[PDB]
């Protein structure tokens, strides 16, 4: 840790890093380079809350724990130059840095059949995009959303709410192919249906003319607006022309190194190992934004403290379903707790693999999930009688 | 680069490393720890000029470009302290280190259902492999070969030579599935074919019992000795444990870093860019483990030099047939020169993708395939109706 310290980007895991570094003890310099021109605030309200309400100073991050930071907002780093040890930026001043850390998370990927669109076609990942489809979303408008992820189905509830018709297109058999059980998946399919969105499967968009959507099966879907969410690509530009390893993600071990010498990476940007699976990934999750973050900072000021351990886990609210998601998707058996039921969801899903826990889901159901983590961070191996008996307490067994 | 260098594996990687360090005027110390009682020694013979004549004098490695090196062959490094600077060696003496480089390789992936087998059950990755096979090859003795990859080849095409009976079983629909053009892998299997190879597609072994082999498909196989050729596995173990970035492979930028100050990797055991689909890839070639070395070694003396940029390339000699591969198995078309035929095979294949060369494949025709390397070099344009006429002289067209 060789002051002073720069960090590029200025979303939760910058703010959640720097906040650490402070924390933790170091003192120096800190300077964020953020390239939107708004106060650093959290992205999960954008497809929800904020989208229903407008109030963009609720979602805004607590930088208290911060203090002595100069945030430049607005300006973008446009290179680094790591034997010189200096940021370029593009209002026209240089930074000189002893440690830089790079926070630039993703960017949403672009649908290349709608390039050439002559209808409003939007992504959502910044408050920009949300105000933007936010005034497009009258009642009874209609909403084509294209991808079957958390944050396309997460819109598609609040549109609902609101009176909007939703389309949801999906090149895939199923939804949330990324990280969730197939009975979850499936479940989650059946509740949007029943709240009247009209899903598609299997089907891609090919095209678009005049205020209509063209598909791979050869039918059309028009819409006032289209909301792409097909997942999102690494912020990693900077790091890729300053000769540091990246795919589509930079490579960090788990002190968040790169292979360049004093530059470090963390959150979304980063590829990092995944403890549960033994393989490297790119961990898009809140918690790991924060978490990594915090790691990476509190080992910088403390050498001695432990690596990155954590095992991934994510939420999302989807109307009426609290839906909370640790570990493998699967494993050679699935333990459910209480019935898949569309009347008053509530259950659990426990994956086994030879008889340890290496994943969990809890819909409607917060007070099963945090010894659920615990267990599946022990690797425990419960009685499956026991996990399937809803006699038993999951707390109690977290002992 | 700080002195001392330590290299962990005496491999075609490590010497050519070491080799060009000496030659590019570093004349500190270099210490090389390699695990085989070996003088070092070249892998291809292995599966063919070896297994047939037995001589390990005619495989040596030139070390003579890398003059005052101490080799301390026969001996493991079990373990490496990054903050220390400082090797473990299996012979209880200690390494200290400016920069460390691990060259350490690859070694065979086993098959899970042959684990406890009572029949002969080889890998072949070693000297000592290849003579273990070599003494156990009579002719009219029945050899299985598990995989369907270029080193399980090769050696039934030696074996075949030989008069040994030959029977292979791949788990998919085809052979050389990895960086082979279909149209070679389906040519491949009709010259084996031809030789005498039994081949199987799309079974796998589900055991053995009393000197017979069985298959997913209910079916039995007897053999005097079974070969496992499915591929290789990093010994990245020693990264991994001192963490560093890895993924069945150590991660490394193109100057050869890992994400560790100090220690670098190079050859097999690296996980590294693939400039032609930019995807990472652990690419396992001898040019790579040569020019890969070569130039690590050229940018740690001169960091003016440019970091690795070769593309990838192999050759398999299979019997007859001398087989060159470069760049993607496929594009967008594929331009076939001359015919494909059993009779005096002689082919060339080209791969573009929007116009551009991405790869290329000769069957016995090394004078196409050195020009068709520097086309592909340059991302090239050609004629493609120049291309495919027979008329046309490659070696010209490359101006
Ligand atoms: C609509 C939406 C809903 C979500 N809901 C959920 C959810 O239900 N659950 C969940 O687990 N997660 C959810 N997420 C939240 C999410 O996971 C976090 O926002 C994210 O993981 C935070 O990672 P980050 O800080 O690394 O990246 P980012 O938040 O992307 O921050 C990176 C910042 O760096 C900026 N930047 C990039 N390049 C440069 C440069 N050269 N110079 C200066 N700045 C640069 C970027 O523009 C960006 O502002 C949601 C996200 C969105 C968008
Ligand atoms: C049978 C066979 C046929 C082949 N034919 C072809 C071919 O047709 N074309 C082609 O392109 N390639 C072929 N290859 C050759 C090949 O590609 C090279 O051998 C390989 O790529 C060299 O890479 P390397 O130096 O990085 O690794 P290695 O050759 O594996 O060298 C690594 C060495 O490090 C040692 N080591 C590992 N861990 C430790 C430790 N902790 N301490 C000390 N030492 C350690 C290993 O035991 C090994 O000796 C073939 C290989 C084989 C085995
Ligand atoms: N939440 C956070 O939000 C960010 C990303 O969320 P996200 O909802 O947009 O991504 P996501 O959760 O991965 O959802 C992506 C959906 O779009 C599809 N898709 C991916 N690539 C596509 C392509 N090239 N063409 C057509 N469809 C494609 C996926 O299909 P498949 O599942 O079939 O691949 C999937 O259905 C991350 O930070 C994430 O953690
Ligand atoms: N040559 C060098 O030699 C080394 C490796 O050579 P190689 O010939 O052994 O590997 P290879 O060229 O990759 O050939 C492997 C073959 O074994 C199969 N295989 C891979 N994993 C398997 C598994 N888990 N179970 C059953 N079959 C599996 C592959 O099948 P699939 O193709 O279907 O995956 C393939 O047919 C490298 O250095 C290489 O560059």
């Amino acid at each position: 840790l060789k002051a002073p310290v720069v960090v590029l980007g200025a979303g939760l895991a910058s703010v959640s890093f720097v906040a650490e570094l402070r924390q933790a003890g170091y003192q120096g310099l800190i300077t964020v380079v953020g390239d939107e021109a708004e106060r650093p605030y959290d992205r999960p309200p954008l497809s929800k809350d904020f989208m229903a309400h407008g109030d963009a100073e609720k979602i805004r991050l607590d930088c208290k724990r911060a203090p002595e930071v100069e945030w430049l907002l607005g300006v973008t780093a446009q290179s680094f130059d790591p034997q010189a040890h200096t940021v370029a930026l593009s209002d026209g001043r240089t930074l000189p840095y002893g440690t830089l850390v790079l926070a630039t998370g993703a960017a949403p990927r672009a649908l290349p059949t709608l390039q050439g669109a002559t209808m409003p076609v939007h992504t959502l990942r910044t408050l920009e995009d949300a105000r933007r489809i936010q005034a497009g979303l009258r009642p009874q408008s209609r909403l084509l959303i294209v991808g079957g992820g958390v944050i396309g189905l997460e819109l598609a509830a609040t549109a609902r709410t609101a009176g909007v018709h939703v389309s949801l297109v999906a090149r895939g058999p199923r939804l949330m192919s990324r990280a969730a059980p197939a009975t979850l998946a499936d479940f989650v399919a059946r509740y949007h249906a029943a709240q009247g969105v009209d899903l598609r499967f299997e089907r891609s968009v090919t095209g678009s003319v005049d205020g209509v959507v063209l598909l791979d099966d050869g039918t059309r879907i028009a819409a006032d607006m289209v909301v792409v969410g097909i997942g999102v690509l690494a912020n990693d530009a900077l790091a890729r022309a300053a000769g540091l390893a990246c795919d589509d993600g930079i490579f960090v071990d788990a002190y968040g190194r790169t292979t360049c010498p004093d530059v470090y990476a963390l959150g979304d940007v980063t590829r990092q190992r995944n403890p549960l699976s033994g393989r490297f990934e790119r961990i898009e999750t809140w918690s790991n934004a924060q978490n990594q973050g915090i790691a990476v900072a509190r080992h910088l000021v403390d050498p001695t403290a432990p690596g990155y351990a954590e095992l991934p886990w994510y939420w999302s609210d989807q109307g009426a379903l609290r839906i909370q998601v640790a570990g493998l998707a699967s494993g050679d058996e699935e333990i459910v707790r209480g019935e898949v039921s569309l009347d008053a969801p509530k259950f659990t899903l426990i994956e086994l693999q030879k008889g340890r826990i290496v994943g969990a889901t809890c819909v409607n159901n917060a007070r099963d999930f945090a010894p659920l983590r615990r267990l599946l961070a022990v690797g425990a191996k419960p009685d499956r009688a026991a996990l399937a008996d809803p006699a038993t307490d999951l707390r109690k067994l977290a002992a």
